[PDB]
C-alpha cells in the first residue's frame, strides 16, 4: 500500500484524489491511501515526518515549501520522472523553478497543478456603478477610480438588500504575502533581491513601500469596509460569495465553486454565482504581475515503495492525470500540453485565468523562504493594525518594513 497526502484541494478530496488514481491502482495491482491535512496544519505534519523519518510515501507540497524541505535532506530525486514527463521544456519556467531547491543539483519535487491570482468581480455591481472592467482592471489609477465610483452607486445586492464593499481583503494577520506581492512587484519592488552572492529584503526598497502603500491605503481610504480589516482569507471568500462585496482577489478554484450547489461546497445559488466576472491584476507604474503558485509532489527518501512511488508521481505528473485532476479541483495543470484541452479553453472565466499567467511571478525557491515570509507578514500584521486606526503613513510603514528588512537580513545572513 502506498501513502499519499494531499491538501483539500477540490471539495471532497479523498475521493477525487482515489477516482483519480484508480486506473494507476488497477495497472500496477497496488492500492493508495490518501490522508488529506487542512493547509492550516499541513506545514507542521509535513515538517514533523522529515524531521523524524516517519510519514508518508509522497506530500503534496506548496511550490514555495519545496526549497525548505529539500535543503533538510529527505527528498528524493526525480530527475528521472521529470524527463519521462518531457524535461525542463514541458514547463513554464515560473512552474519549472519549483522542481528544486534553488541552485541545487538535483529536482526534488514533481509540479501538480498551478494557480495564480486574479480579481473576481460581481458583474451586476460595476455594472450598476457605470464601472467598465477593461478601464477599472487596466492600471492602478483605473482600479483606484473603478472603486470609488463602486463606492458612490445606490447598488444593494437582491439578497442581503445592503450595499456592497467596493473591495474586500483580508486585514488578519496574514498567512503570506500571496495578496501583497501584486502591489510590491507593480511598483518595481520585490520581497528579496540577490546582488553580491546574498540575498536581502526589498521590503523597504522606495519602490515596495510604494506598492504596499498603495493597496493597504484602499482600504484607508473607504473602499474596504472596517469589518473586512477583521477577516482572514476563508472569512472574505465566504464574504464574496453572500454578497457582500464588489471586487476581491483569489484563485481559479472559485469559477469551479460557483458552479456547485451549496450543500457540495459552492454557491451557485447566491447572486455573486449568477453575476461573475474574471480580470486580471491592473498593470502598475513598472509593469504587471499577479502571483503564480500551486503545488508539487514529492517523494521521502526513507519511503520503502520508491519504484512504484515513482510511477505515480509520472501518472500524476502526465497529461490524461493532468486534465483529469484540474477538471475536478477547478486549478490548472502543472504540463503546458494540457493547458490546450478545451474544458480550459472554453470556459471563458478560467481563459482570464490563462491569459493571466503571461504575467505569473514566483517567489524564489530559497530555504530560508518560510522565514522570511513569516517575519514579512508580521510587520505587515502591524500596518493592517494602523489601516484599523486610520494612522498608517508612509513614514510608520516605512519604520515597520525597516525592522522586517533588518530581521529577515539576520535570517539570512
Ligand atoms: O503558502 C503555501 C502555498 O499556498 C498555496 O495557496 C493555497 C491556496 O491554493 C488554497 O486555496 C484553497 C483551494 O486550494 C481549495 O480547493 O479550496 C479552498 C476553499 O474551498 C481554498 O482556500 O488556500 C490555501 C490556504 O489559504 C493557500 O495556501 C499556493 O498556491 C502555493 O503556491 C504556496 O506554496
Ligand atoms: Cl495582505
Amino acid at each position: 500500500t502506498l501513502e499519499v497526502w494531499i491538501m483539500p484541494n477540490s471539495p471532497q478530496p479523498a475521493e477525487d484524489f482515489k477516482a483519480l488514481v484508480a486506473p494507476f491502482e488497477k495497472a500496477h495491482g497496488v492500492e493508495v491511501k490518501v490522508t488529506v491535512l487542512d493547509w492550516g496544519v499541513a506545514w507542521t505534519k509535513i515538517t514533523t515526518a522529515a524531521t523524524s523519518g516517519v510519514g508518508p510515501d509522497l506530500t503534496q507540497l506548496g511550490t514555495t515549501w519545496v526549497g525548505a524541505i529539500s535543503a533538510m535532506g529527505v527528498l528524493e530525486p526525480v530527475d528521472d520522472v521529470l524527463e519521462a514527463l518531457g524535461g525542463e521544456k514541458a514547463y513554464l519556467p515560473a512552474v519549472w523553478r519549483t522542481t528544486r531547491l534553488e541552485g541545487a543539483r538535483q529536482a526534488t519535487a514533481v509540479p501538480w497543478f498551478s494557480e495564480l491570482r486574479a480579481f473576481y468581480y460581481r458583474t451586476d455591481a460595476l455594472k450598476a456603478a457605470g464601472v467598465n472592467p477593461a478601464e477599472m482592471f487596466a492600471s492602478w489609477q483605473g482600479f483606484e477610480a473603478g472603486l470609488a465610483r463602486l463606492k458612490a452607486s445606490s447598488f444593494r445586492d437582491p439578497e442581503t438588500k445592503a450595499p456592497l464593499a467596493p473591495l474586500c481583503t483580508p486585514g488578519r494577520t496574514p498567512r503570506t504575502l500571496h495578496n501583497a506581492a501584486p502591489w510590491i512587484w507593480g511598483a518595481g519592488g520585490e520581497i528579496v533581491r540577490q546582488a553580491g552572492g546574498r540575498w536581502q529584503s526589498a521590503l523597504n526598497s522606495p519602490e515596495s513601500l510604494e506598492g504596499l502603500y498603495f493597496f493597504l491605503s484602499l482600504a484607508q481610504k473607504g473602499y474596504v469596509p472596517a469589518e473586512s480589516l477583521e477577516k482572514n482569507t476563508a472569512q472574505i471568500e465566504a464574504d464574496f460569495q453572500a454578497g457582500k462585496c464588489a471586487v476581491f482577489a483569489s484563485g481559479p478554484w472559485m469559477i469551479q465553486r460557483a458552479q456547485v450547489p451549496e450543500a457540495k461546497g459552492g454557491f451557485a445559488e447566491r447572486t455573486a454565482a449568477k453575476n461573475l466576472g474574471v480580470a486580471p491584476y491592473p498593470a502598475g507604474p513598472k509593469g504587471r504581475y499577479t502571483f503564480f503558485g500551486g503545488s508539487n509532489l514529492a517523494l521521502f527518501n526513507f519511503s520503502k515503495n520508491k519504484p512504484l512511488a515513482k510511477e505515480l508521481l509520472k501518472y500524476l505528473g502526465g497529461p490524461e492525470a493532468q486534465v483529469r485532476y484540474a477538471q475536478m479541483t477547478g486549478m490548472l495543470p502543472a504540463l503546458r500540453s494540457a493547458w490546450s484541452d478545451p474544458s480550459f479553453q472554453q470556459n471563458p472565466l478560467l481563459r482570464t485565468f490563462i491569459q493571466a499567467a503571461q504575467f505569473g511571478r514566483t517567489y524564489p525557491s530559497l530555504a530560508g523562504w518560510g522565514g522570511v515570509e513569516n517575519l514579512a507578514v508580521q510587520h505587515l500584521g502591524m500596518a493592517w493594525d494602523l489601516v484599523a486606526q486610520g494612522r498608517l503613513t508612509r513614514e510608520a510603514l516605512k519604520d515597520l518594513m525597516d525592522k522586517a528588512s533588518a530581521a529577515i537580513n539576520q535570517a539570512l545572513r
